[PDB]
């Protein structure tokens, strides 16, 4: 049988954590045949890659940086590859993609057409990585993500002494404090070393409480990527225990993405934004422009997973379950989103969308499952 | 001397405010020699205001709604009249003009470049016009903006019986219910009976809970312009003890803000949004599209007035008194306004300009006082 209460052991939890998923998985697989168990496409924890299939995922990604942009000149001035094709329209949509109805379907759509784009421009035939905090929850600069090796999303960035804090307002809330990590800079080895962040900063937290914001962060502004790996934010936000937490106690699709973000005033920031913000630097700490970060794809693999894991704990209530509204934090008021509501993604990729045809990873455009 | 509390008393309250206006008029009089008291402009209560005059202001607004609209058609493609102009900048900004530091400036700048518009398009050479509400607290039918006759802003809509409340969700937080209002349909009567609303609608508020968003609010979609006058709404949140609490007890600008909009959670939505949804209908109960009614310049004029008084209370430390960031209620975060920090109105009118020159009636591209 399954787990039902999250244990606060970390060995047990990340099993509790393995249960749970292969019995997705086998509600998953035995549910297929479109989506059949033919071309069920499986998605891999980054660990499971082999050296070789590391490097062809980041030479596909490098690739997308490298090919020119699609996106209309006059609508992204910075943009001038297909990645930032991909990062602009979440710079654009930021607004209506985050702690909104659509958050988790607008962003599994998002990363499928990602790999559609590595797969028909960039010859990327391997699966979809994702990445699974808990187990680099205690290191993070060990990271396979992150470890700065030729096969990471490159590593952390050029030590900065004595930075001070992050502080994070959601809203008109006390803000989280947060340290500033063991980097601060460009990154200094790995793949993505030379890669050229285009766009942003919109909203960037900096050590100190300050924050960044272009005047119009789709023009241009090339710079490095930056991040400052932090650990302590992962074992605050990001071990097994949170991540079961996460899944067991949360009986509605509203308290699950919720739990997942962050609920504004808890002092917490889910394991989503302790994803995102271990990261450090920048896009690392920008909620628009953290695709800008090669890691983000992974990081929402997971998420996308975590998703996965929890719809099929009980697939006939939570399988199409949508809550929220179409803007951020319900401010200002729209209407609930529904199975109808319909998303894109500019010019990235794809096409518009109804929320229906996203709810399953093996319906609609979809058929795929998380190992 | 003046007033500091106010009182529950009704006739009081509103000479407790004429007090401090007559103040506010004092020190901004003597306070000024660009901007001297020969070229000070008075802004005036409507009723204030002989037949003739309102006639005056009125043809001026009809011509702003004749003449065409210079937005580029590509942006604004429902856009008709250079009354659009304004209307689609506001619908476009509303996410960055609303629970933000530049909330009043904003406005106040707003107001000031339709006045310039009807001035230099349409010939008006007449005082720009405000709608006290305390006057009609108790009869909002018998306001001489809205009671219908040829020198109103038009007045109520075609009655619909039996209607829902309106359900406000301002957020997460509990709903606020209201009446729906002794209208519903079509205004009926008075000039803008035939004047044609041309976009939105962006979040209308709906009888019953719903709320009706188009896919794209700055489309085409003609229609006419509804109302339901309120006077419950008014006499719960625009009374002049609701109106002199506001002033008396507001002692930082976040507060005087915060009141006047209405803080999410107090049940309350200020004598702004009292103003505002009183009026019902369409564009009437639509933050994104509320000044596609013609009673918003009266309004926001008046709202303009109390920050004024308040401003002139404490002129030392109020003057140039921001808080607040460029975001609805700060989300998503982003950085505090200051004092340059840039606002503008796309295509409605005028240029871009920064908080500093915006922060007094008589000092940047300002020269006026009410009375
Ligand atoms: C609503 O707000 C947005 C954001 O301000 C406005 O977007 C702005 O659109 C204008 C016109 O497309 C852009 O100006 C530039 O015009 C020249 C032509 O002279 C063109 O060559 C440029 O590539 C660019 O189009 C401006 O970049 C853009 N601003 C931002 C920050 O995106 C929009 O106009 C507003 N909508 C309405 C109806 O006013
Ligand atoms: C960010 O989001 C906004 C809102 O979706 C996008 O605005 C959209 O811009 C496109 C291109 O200008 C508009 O499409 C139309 O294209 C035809 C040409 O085939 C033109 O004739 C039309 O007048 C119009 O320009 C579309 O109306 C507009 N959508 C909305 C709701 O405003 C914008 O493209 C996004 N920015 C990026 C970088 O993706
Ligand atoms: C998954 O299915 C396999 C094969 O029938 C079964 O052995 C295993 O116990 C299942 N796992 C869970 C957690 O249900
Ligand atoms: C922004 O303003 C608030 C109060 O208005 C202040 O407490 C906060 O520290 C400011 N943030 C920064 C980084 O200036
Ligand atoms: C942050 O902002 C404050 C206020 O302008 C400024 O004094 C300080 O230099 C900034 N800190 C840094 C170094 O980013
Ligand atoms: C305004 O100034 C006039 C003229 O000096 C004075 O009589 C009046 O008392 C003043 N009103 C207030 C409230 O200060
Ligand atoms: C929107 O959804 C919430 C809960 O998800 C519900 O309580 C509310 O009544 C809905 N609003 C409308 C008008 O459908
Ligand atoms: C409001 O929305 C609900 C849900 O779709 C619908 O059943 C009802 O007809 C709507 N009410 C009206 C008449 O606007
Ligand atoms: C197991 O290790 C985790 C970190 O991965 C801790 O959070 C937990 O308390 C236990 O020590
Ligand atoms: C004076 O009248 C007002 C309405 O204009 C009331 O709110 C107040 O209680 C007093 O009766
Ligand atoms: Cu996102
Ligand atoms: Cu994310
Ligand atoms: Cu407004
Ligand atoms: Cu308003």
């Amino acid at each position: 049988t399954l787990p039902t209460t999250a244990s606060s052991s970390t060995a047990v939890a990340s099993s509790q954590l393995d249960q749970l998923a292969n019995f997705a998985y086998n509600v998953t697989t035995d549910s297929v045949a479109g989506c059949t168990l033919q071309n069920l496409r499986v998605r891999r924890d980054w660990r499971a890659f082999s050296k070789t299939q590391k490097k062809d995922y980041i030479n596909s990604v490098l690739c997308l940086q490298k090919l020119p942009s699609r996106t209309p000149a006059h609508l992204a001035p910075g943009a001038r590859t297909r990645y930032d094709d991909f990062v602009a329209t979440h710079i654009n949509q930021t607004q209506i993609i985050h702690y909104t109805g659509t958050f988790l379907a607008w962003h599994r759509y998002f990363i499928y057409e990602f790999e559609q784009a590595l797969r028909d421009e960039c010859s990327y035939t391997g699966d979809y990585p994702y990445w699974n905090w808990g187990a680099d929850a205690d290191n993070m600069e060990k990271s396979q993500v992150f470890d700065g090796s030729e096969t990471s999303m490159s590593g952390n960035g050029e030590y900065i002494p004595n930075q001070g804090d992050i502080k994070l307002l959601l809203g008109n809330y006390p803000a989280i404090d947060l340290p500033p990590g063991s980097g601060g800079g460009c990154v200094t080895s790995g793949p993505f070393k030379d890669y050229k962040l285009n766009l942003g900063p919109a909203a960037l937290s900096l050590p100190g409480g300050n924050m960044t914001a272009a005047a119009n962060p789709l023009t241009y502004n090339p710079r490095c990527m930056k991040r400052s790996l932090t650990t302590e934010i992962l074992q605050r936000y990001n071990t097994f225990p949170k991540i079961v937490e996460l899944i067991l106690d949360s009986d509605d699709i509203w308290d699950f993405q919720m739990t997942m973000q962050g609920v504004p005033g808890s002092g917490s920031i889910g394991v989503h934004g302790g994803g995102h913000y271990s990261m450090g630097g920048d896009p690392g700490r920008d909620v628009y422009v953290s695709p800008g970060d090669t890691a983000f794809w992974l990081h929402h693999g997971m998420i996308d997973r975590v998703w996965w894991i929890w719809q099929n704990l009980d697939l006939r209530k939570r399988q199409n379950a949508i809550s929220g509204t179409g803007t951020f934090m319900n401010n200002p008021a729209s209407p609930n989103t529904t199975l109808d509501t319909v998303i894109d993604l500019g010019y990235a990729n794809g096409g518009p969308i109804a929320m229906r045809d996203l709810m399953s990873t093996t319906a609609g455009p979809f058929c795929y499952v998380y190992l």
